[PDB]
């Protein structure tokens, strides 16, 4: 009865945009945040937690499922949504990445890698990628793709993206080919160039010309830091198709995402608030806190003394620094859980301010207050 | 408004009895099983949690609180309860058993040790004892003792009695002096003298001429075995006075309490189902089982399939296998809620079937049926 995949624009402020993406499992409201969930796992949180806080979609890493526990094992155990518990829509990563960094024979077929887990042999390949994506369920699927390589020379950067471009072909072939999966679940595509104008409009133009559901900004935030991002964002995002989702890939910090909002996205995942939560930081309206530290030993405020989550009602500072001081797994939950929920604090006030036409204005004072500390 | 400490038998069968114990906090249902919260937390599992598995009280550990975060700075913090966010009753042990333990020089004041944590020096006694269950707010109060040594001689362990019931009534000195502590707490004196009958009597007769709230059998469960441990309950228990409630310290695996419930023990505490849940073992009323086996790794069937806890109403086997096996905190998280579960319904099955007059068919039926696995 609910639509496939339908955006919807309904407020702009310069190049940021607030709307809705409706799915068969849900609405996701944009600009968006999802938690991620590397092996079928939100780290540390219940399903009902995560949307607790707001979360509307998760995202599922393809490489590690294929290895741990396998995505015929998935599949045959009823698909990720069931296994895991979580009803809503989940966007599974390509795999094309990671077997790359946490891998490997890179040929026009795919890529053929070691498993980190043991060492046995495996490919990945945009029909691979795909059928993966299919027998998890997930709902977002990711064109299988390759990260332009940075640094490197124009015209590696140019090989690179032209063959994530015939990837991206391909991947859109195979997921036409399953019924099932075109009917039920949406397709994105990855622009790649790595830092150079030229090679993003080409890549730009070329995922338009195939044609997708939502065009993902690729090969950032992989040591160009943030001024230069941002200026890639400046001229990539105008690129693509304006009636389709912007989504960049693994970013960032909360700063990130509020300038990457400004260039034009509209949606993120990043591992930041689930990994540094486990490692003691904190993210709150005035920056970034390490709870370990002394001075929060005796200090009885919550996390953040405006942070509406339930962590923040009920916890002190104090209780939690002596929990992840001690290694105790309720300091990992509790941290991870009031940073998803500042992350979607953050994006419901994004939201509400573009839709509101003061979103210039809540940039300004967030950064202030942000990074006064 | 409530009643300081309040024992009331409702129902006997045999050396089983069920009832109440009403408390400032709350009442405690007994039998009772009381979660083992070492550092201010039942691992991995929030206090909410804890209560919605039928828990009415937990245990702290004054020896693990005293070195991190300290007695003084949780009482600065508004005490233990307030902490960790648990309204309800806490019995917290006298740490006279982990100095011994976990750590030592041993006289008639008390025992000096060096940390582990850091190798810093400390000290306790009796009334060290009862001042750092006083500054933690507790409302039952473990008198300071000494674990007969096992084995050992009739002569050393008789010494080694005669010594804890010199500390038994100077820790009840110390508790009485303190009228805030003497007004809204409860205070047990732990029972003492190996396996050797003339000593536990000498125990339980200088523990009653004391005066207590409360009586444990202590120096249990150190490599015994259960056939002699339930032997030393057959004579120890009756031992006590009948009127107060009986308490078996560090017991058990659900078979040694239902044995110890059989012969008189009103109350249990045990790292069995938190320590167990996050190694991968669950319990069941088929008997344990090892979640990471193979066999659980497409096992769509909860844990136990007659368990009314919020994870068996919700993951499979299999889910909760992949998540243990792959190191995830929400495994560890599963496992224990379900585990505290499973013992507070066997509990509540122990307690229904006293009052009901059917505990020796109880038993019978539970122990066919966890051995046949
Ligand atoms: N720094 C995260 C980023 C790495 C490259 C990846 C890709 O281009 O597939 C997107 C995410
Ligand atoms: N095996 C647990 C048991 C160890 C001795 C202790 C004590 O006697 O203080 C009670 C608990
Ligand atoms: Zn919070
Ligand atoms: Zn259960």
């Amino acid at each position: 009865d609910r639509p496939r995949f339908s955006f919807s624009i309904a407020a702009r402020e310069g190049k940021a945009r607030t709307g809705t993406i409706e799915m068969k499992r849900g609405v996701i409201r944009t600009p968006a945040f999802m938690p991620v969930g590397t092996a079928a796992t939100v780290k540390a949180l219940k399903p009902e937690t995560v949307r607790a806080t707001g979360a509307d979609i998760i995202l599922g890493n393809t490489y590690h499922l294929m290895l741990r526990p396998g995505a015929e094992r998935i599949a045959k155990l009823g698909g990720l949504h069931s296994f895991m518990g979580w009803d809503r829509p989940i966007l599974t990563d390509s795999g094309g990445y990671q077997v790359m960094s946490l891998s490997t024979k890179q040929s026009e077929e795919g890529v053929t890698f070691k498993s980190h887990l043991d060492g046995s042999r495996h490919m990945l390949s945009p029909e691979r990628s795909i059928e993966i994506q299919h027998l998890l369920g997930s709902d977002i699927v990711m064109a299988f793709d390759e990260c332009t390589p940075y640094p490197a020379t124009p015209s590696r950067a140019a090989s690179s993206m032209e063959r994530s471009m015939r990837w991206a072909k391909r991947s859109r072939d195979a997921f036409d080919s399953r019924k099932e999966q075109a009917e039920n679940a949406a397709l994105f595509g990855i622009q790649q160039g790595s830092v150079f104008e030229n090679l993003r409009q080409q890549s730009a133009d070329a995922l338009a010309e195939i044609g997708f559901d939502g065009y993902a900004v690729g090969g950032l935030a992989v040591g160009e830091g943030q001024d230069e991002m941002f200026r890639v964002l400046d001229f990539s995002v105008p690129m693509l198709p304006d009636d389709k989702p912007h989504y960049l890939m693994g970013v960032g910090k909360p700063d990130d995402i509020v300038g990457a909002v400004e260039r034009g996205i509209d949606m993120f995942d990043c591992v930041l608030p689930t990994r540094s939560g486990r490692n003691g930081q904190a993210f709150t309206w005035d920056g970034p806190i390490n709870i370990r530290n002394a001075r929060f030993s005796e200090d009885l405020k919550p996390l953040d003394s405006e942070c509406h989550c339930a962590v923040c009602q009920k916890w002190s500072r104090a209780y939690i620094h002596h929990l992840i001081r001690a290694g105790e797994i309720l300091g990992a939950m509790l941290m991870t859980e009031h940073n998803i929920a500042f992350y979607q604090q953050l994006m419901q006030k994004i939201r509400d301010s573009i839709s509101e036409g003061r979103f210039s204005q809540f940039a300004q004072d967030f950064r202030a207050r942000y990074f006064a500390r």
